[PDB]
């Protein structure tokens, strides 16, 4: 029995393929993976492609590619009998050789020669076997197309011999009938064979084929001198009877003086800054009350517009019928093609029962959202399926470019029709970066180092503009704000001032204007002065999420190092060597690498790295990516991609997904399917390394679901040992090594001490840790032994363990006492720790793949830290932070995931996080906290736009009011956000800061710094908008330029931004010690920063651009005929008046033929000058600017400039504007015309029946033969 292996990935080895098991074993034999059964080779493991082998007894054949067994014939003499994959003989059936030959064999197991006419599908088989595909054979002067996949007869077209041949199934040459290709193309012969071009007549209807011999779809030109376009039938429609119902409908009604608005002003319209929406409501002049009564109206008496006035047909066909179907409309369906004075008959059908609604209910808000739903619904379509009903003013038309996280974007810009949601000029400057701050990318990065750039201006919701001067100044005023969060919002308590923030972590760095780094860095220096000494600089440790390679020496050389820039090389390195399973894992040596950031081969200096901080996890990164792995694994269907798994916002899937997750993470390390493998492997590497801050996410101790510090993960008495010993054994200089067998050496050589050979200080006998890591589960030393290479300033010392692997787990030792006398070891002369076999081993548990071993010295004391005093002295050069013993006892904690529950409404009070993370505050001390990383504390939005903004997380990313961190409501209920009340959180900072650390100053406290985006605001503002990808690269849809969209971008103005925003700009300009900061000129403006406006109220003009908010395109209401959009609070002629009949007006809409030409009025009764104008759903029509149909005549041919855009069209006698289709001069040329209705030029359009036409410079068509 050939076994089935499951779990495990093919691999690459000296140019052959292998396949490596869950286990890390390679494997050999023959054995079934993917359903498909391959053979392995018993030395070398290589998998066999293209050869024979025996599997339990019978002959296999295995397929050249892909390894797969397969099917083979074998002629050792007649006709080769053929075996199926798995041996055997085939009594009757298809098999396909290794060449590709392709024979049936019959019941008795011979190859079938000539003819098979099988079930409905004829096929053939030439001599010696085959079967033929692709070509016409004469079964018996028959000529029989065969197709290419399949043997099956088809009907097609035979060029060889002659011409135009056409050839049927049966094999008939199909004489004075059609006949039709591969490609789709249609012939049409005549008796004797000979086909036809030109205008034919077939069943009384005319059909135009070209030159060589295709029968040709949307085609238009003069034919024996009549104009004729055939349509997408291929049938001839006359150019010359008018295609559009003459005749104007009247809009007056009986109740049309009833429905009119009480006034035309402001006043009676709900509107986005004068503008009309679909959601629009308005005041009549009369109320049909109870529908049986004109009464006047009152001030609160406002209905919706959509019930008295429509766009067009089809959208009062549409409200028709959905009203209709809410049981208030009358019971018979409607359309586009039915007639306008049946319509607004109907119409006022509805109004009876809404009103009589009204009444009996004794409101308007069942009404507001019927309207609502009624504007988004769906529909059956001919095809079958849900369309939208209004596509207009749903995401639908908002199609752009999909590079964006929500499937796309736009960018505000200025325009005349919106005066107040234009910004100033050199503003909304976009992608300033860190490395494209100046306006062009500059890499900083030196030989070995990447200086790419991955940032982009629009990441979530709507984006900020950070390049404004005075938005700039804002965002001053709001760490201001932070950093004394405590005074201003509890002025009554003396110890408000405990109650404050100390430093920042900049979020989104490759997402917003580079210049608030700078910015922020004077802050500081100002404020605290960070640049006096270590000393100030160290008691405020801020960082960066700067993603970007290049970003690591932009901080350096450009921001001095105002923060701290992460270590992403060391996160890769190990994620890459250790977390990963065996198949995927790199190996141990690579920590040895030059491409890493900071040399720790041979680290024995101060001040010379790059001050950063590392970590392997946080919140976002290898959290969220993970979970969403699984839901793309047990939900398929619903989401396919990784990427698709992401988007996911369903709390159902995610419960489901974290119960695997979490029963994952309980498995061995060989079946962990989904969870990264030595966690505590990993941060046994990550504190005791030198020259970098490490950063512990709370979710590698605790589970990151559920309730806050609940539950713990396998990993958490590993780490705890780790951070508490980091405490007492880590200082001094450092060296990594890898042995033959790839076993890492970490080891520190304690205070005093740089290296090896250094003799150190007192304090150096006590101190130095040393760890052994190896990433190998099949891990046998034998003979070989490792060697552990403390200094000689630890000669002739004993030493004890204080983490080692069992099969069970890991053992910590917490005491000297603790540890049983055979494990302790004494160094020897040189410094030296040797390693047997007999102690160092593979193992495979939950917690380590390989081994982990971390050895300390015995005999220390308990007052013993390890930890080193920040100087006072005066430092050079241009670095805040200077990579040193200082700065190396520092260590961040990341005090939150995205996944912890979230406290419901009525939840007891220390369900809370800010509440539990005071409880627990004397726990962080004993870990080695020094600063505590908060999430963003400010009230999370609901609407579920993204992960980050749906109910069930509520993290704080995704916020509306950015002043707002758990205020209390207006009455006075208490309402928290998901991590507490203000109270709350003041009271966790303060618990944070009575706690103090080995140098006798206090826990720092993190404020999450997010200047990128804003979610969910409240009220709308008309803007201008293009439609883009994240970069802002125009998407290029042309209905997407510069349009009048409704965009949710306003702020209320009664929020905490009103209260607190810029308040403390003129304070700040007053105090001497911030002039350096206002005096700046920042790098992307070239101007000052500016604090004289107030930022009170978020508008339009303070933003870069928005993710689409899926209104529509057309939801801003606009009359066709004049194509003005309607604003009511402006008398400007760039605007349209009111539709007539809602002012009272006579009012008609329709064609009306005319002795001059054509005219054609709107459903709101305006008449269309210098516009384009679809009718019914089908054809477009052009009017000039005296109001009048453009058509063409004998003397003005159907090529036409019309605009004045030197922009071609095609126009016919109706006066039908040609789009998708080709037009003939009366010369002979050929032209084509686009979606848009235009002339094409220097380009090859491609045709639905795979044709292919070249179209010069100049328009016309490059003749053929
Ligand atoms: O370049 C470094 C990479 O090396 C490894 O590549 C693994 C491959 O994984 C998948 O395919 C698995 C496939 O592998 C062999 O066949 C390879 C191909 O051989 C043909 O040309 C054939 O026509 C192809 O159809 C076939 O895929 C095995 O014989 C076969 O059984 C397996 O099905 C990917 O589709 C490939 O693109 C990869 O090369 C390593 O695993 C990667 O992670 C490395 O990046
Ligand atoms: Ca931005
Ligand atoms: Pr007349
Ligand atoms: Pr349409
Ligand atoms: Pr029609």
């Amino acid at each position: 029995v050939p076994e089935t292996i499951t779990g495990g990935r093919y691999s690459l080895k000296d140019g052959y393929y292998v396949y490596l098991d869950k286990q890390g074993k390679q494997v050999v034999g023959p054995k079934n993976i993917d359903n498909h059964l391959q053979y392995f080779d018993e030395t070398t493991g290589k998998q066999v492609k293209g050869d024979f082998r025996s599997v339990n007894g019978k002959r296999i054949y295995f397929n050249a590619n892909l390894g797969y067994a397969d099917d083979y014939t074998t002629d050792v003499a007649g006709k080769l009998v053929g075996y199926d994959s798995n041996g055997n003989q085939v009594k009757a059936g298809y098999v396909t050789n290794s060449q590709g030959k392709t024979y049936y064999f019959n019941n008795q197991g011979e190859a079938i020669i000539g003819l098979k006419t099988d079930n409905n599908k004829t096929q053939y088989f030439g001599p010696d076997g085959a079967q033929v595909k692709g070509a016409f054979q004469q079964v018996n002067g028959k000529n029989i197309y065969f197709d290419a996949q399949t043997g099956y007869a088809r009907q097609n077209v035979g060029f060889l011999d002659g011409t135009a041949k056409g050839f049927d199934e049966q094999g008939n040459q199909i004489k004075s009938g059609i006949a039709t290709d591969l490609s789709g193309n249609v012939y049409y012969f005549d008796a004797s064979g000979k086909m036809l071009t030109g205008v034919q007549n077939i069943d009384g209807k005319k059909y135009y084929f070209d030159e060589q011999g295709h029968r040709r779809r949307n085609y238009a030109g003069v034919f024996n001198n009549e104009f004729i376009y055939f349509g997408l039938d291929g049938v001839g429609q006359s150019a010359i009877e008018y295609q559009f119902e003459k005749g104007l409908t009247s809009q007056n009604s009986v109740a049309t003086s009833h429905n009119a608005a009480k006034s035309y002003d402001t006043k009676s319209f709900t509107n986005v800054d004068g503008f009309l929406t679909a959601n629009s409501w308005y005041r009549p002049t009369d109320i049909l009350r109870n529908g049986t009564k004109w009464e006047p109206s009152t001030e609160t008496d406002f209905r919706p517009l959509l019930m008295t006035w429509w766009p067009d047909k089809e959208v009062q066909a549409n409200y028709l019928n959905y009203m209709s179907a809410l049981g208030l409309g009358d019971q018979k369906i409607y359309t586009g093609a039915s007639s306008q004075l049946d319509l607004n008959n109907a119409a006022l059908i509805v109004q009876e029962a809404i009103e009589k609604k009204i009444s009996l209910e004794k409101s308007t808000k069942w009404l507001d959202d019927s309207i609502k739903s009624f504007i988004k619904s769906k529909r059956k379509d001919i095809q079958g399926n849900l369309v939208d009903t209004n596509p207009g003013w749903t995401i639908d038309s908002e199609t752009g470019s999909t590079n964006h996280l929500q499937n796309g974007a736009f960018i505000f810009t200025n325009s005349p029709l919106v005066p107040e949601a234009n910004a100033a000029e050199g503003n909304r400057l976009i992608n300033r970066t860190p490395s494209q701050q100046t306006g062009n990318h500059i890499s900083y990065a030196s030989q070995p180092y990447s200086g790419d750039d991955w940032g982009y201006e629009l990441l979530l919701g709507n984006d900020v503009d950070n390049s404004n001067p005075i938005v700039q100044a804002e965002q001053l005023n709001w760490i201001h704000y932070l950093m004394n969060f405590g005074t201003i919002t509890a002025p009554q308590d003396p110890d408000a001032h405990l109650a404050n923030f100390d430093s920042i972590r900049i979020d989104a760095v490759d997402n917003v204007d580079a210049d608030l780094l700078q910015i922020a860095g004077d802050y500081f220096k100002a404020a605290y002065q960070v640049g006096e000494n270590d000393k100030n600089a160290n008691q405020h440790i801020h960082i960066l999420q700067d993603w970007s390679p290049n970003d690591v020496w932009y901080n350096q050389q450009v921001n001095g190092n105002s923060q701290l820039t992460m270590d992403a090389t060391m996160q890769n390195q190990l994620l890459a060597s250790l977390t990963r399973p065996i198949t995927s894992r790199d190996s141990m040596k690579s920590f040895t690498k030059d491409a890493l950031l900071v040399h720790r081969t041979a680290d024995n200096s101060y001040n010379q790295a790059v001050p950063n901080y590392s970590f392997i996890r946080a919140h976002d990164s290898e959290v969220q990516t993970i979970i969403a792995k699984i839901i793309s694994d047990k939900h398929p269907d619903l989401y396919p991609t990784v990427d698709k798994a992401l988007l996911a916002k369903d709390s159902a899937l995610y419960d489901e997904a974290f119960t695997e997750y979490n029963a994952d993470m309980q498995k061995i390390s060989s079946q962990k399917q989904y969870t990264h493998n030595n966690m505590p492997s990993a941060y046994a590497i990550l504190l005791t390394n030198k020259d970098t801050v490490p950063r512990v996410y709370y979710g590698d101790l605790f589970t990151d679901n559920g309730e806050y510090m609940a539950n713990k993960t396998p990993y958490y008495d590993a780490i705890t040992s780790l951070l508490t010993a980091r405490t007492k054994f880590v200082s001094g200089g450092q060296s990594l090594s890898v042995d033959k067998n790839d076993v890492l050496t970490s080891v520190r050589y304690g205070k005093g001490a740089l290296s090896a050979t250094d003799n150190g200080s007192s304090d150096t006998r006590n101190q130095g840790i040393g760890v052994i890591v190896s990433n190998n589960p099949n891990l046998d030393l034998n003979n070989d032994k490792v060697t552990l290479s403390m200094g000689i300033s630890h000669a002739h010392q004993a030493y004890r363990p204080l983490l080692l692997t069992n099969s069970q787990g890991i053992v910590a030792y917490a005491t000297d006492s603790e540890v049983p006398q055979n494990l302790y070891k004494t160094t020897n002369d040189k410094g030296e720790l040797t390693f047997d076999a007999s102690e160092i081993k593979g193992y495979d548990t939950v917690q380590t793949s390989g081994y982990l071993a971390v050895w300390v010295p015995v005999g220390a004391s308990d007052e013993q830290d390890a930890r080193t005093i920040a100087s006072t002295e005066k430092n050079n050069g241009n670095s805040v932070y200077h990579s040193n013993a200082a700065l190396d006892s520092q260590l961040i904690y990341e005090g939150f995931s995205n996944f912890q529950t979230v406290p419901s409404k009525n939840a007891s009070a220390d369900e809370y996080a800010n509440v539990i993370i005071a409880k627990h505050a004397a726990d962080f001390n004993k870990w080695g906290v020094t600063s505590f990383q908060m999430a963003p504390q400010y009230r999370s939005s609901t609407d579920g736009s993204f992960l980050d903004a749906v109910d069930t997380v509520q993290n704080g990313y995704a916020f509306t009011d950015r002043y707002d961190l758990g205020f209390n409501a207006a009455d006075g209920s208490k309402n928290p956000t998901k991590y507490g009340t203000d109270e709350d959180l003041r009271n966790a900072i303060k618990s944070l800061h009575a706690q103090k650390t080995y140098d006798g100053s206090s826990i720092q406290v993190m404020a999450d710094f997010v200047p990128d985006q804003l979610y969910n605001m409240p009220l709308e503002q008309a803007v201008s908008v293009i439609r883009t990808d994240k970069y802002g690269v125009n998407s290029e849809n042309p209905d997407i330029q510069n349009i009048i969209y409704a965009a949710n971008i306003k702020s209320s103005g009664t929020d905490y931004q009103s209260i607190y925003g810029g308040k403390y700009l003129a304070e700040l300009q007053k105090n001497p010690l911030f002039k350096s900061l206002f005096d700046r000129i920042q790098i992307s403006t070239k101007k000052t920063i500016d604090p004289n406006t107030r930022i009170t109220q978020w508008s339009a003009k303070y933003f870069n651009g928005s993710n689409i908010q899926g209104k529509g395109i057309n939801y801003v209401l606009k009359d066709w005929a004049s194509n003005k959009y309607f604003n009511v609070s402006s008398n400007d002629d760039m605007y349209s008046r009111l539709p007539k009949q809602l002012m009272n007006q006579e009012s008609n809409t329709g064609f009306i033929v005319d002795d001059i030409g054509v005219k054609y009025y709107s459903i709101s009764g305006y008449q269309a000058k210098n516009t384009f104008v679809e009718d019914g759903n089908g054809e477009w029509y052009y009017f000039d600017n005296d109001g009048y149909m453009v058509k063409s005549t004998e003397e003005s041919g159907p090529l036409r400039t019309v605009n004045a855009s030197s922009k071609k069209y095609y126009i016919l006698p109706n006066g039908v504007e040609i789009r998708n289709s080709f037009g003939q001069d009366i010369q002979g040329n050929t032209y084509y015309f686009d979606a848009r209705g235009e002339m094409v030029t220097s380009q090859y359009i491609s045709d639905d029946t795979q044709n292919i036409y070249y179209f010069n410079n100049d328009g016309t068509m490059a003749k053929k033969g």
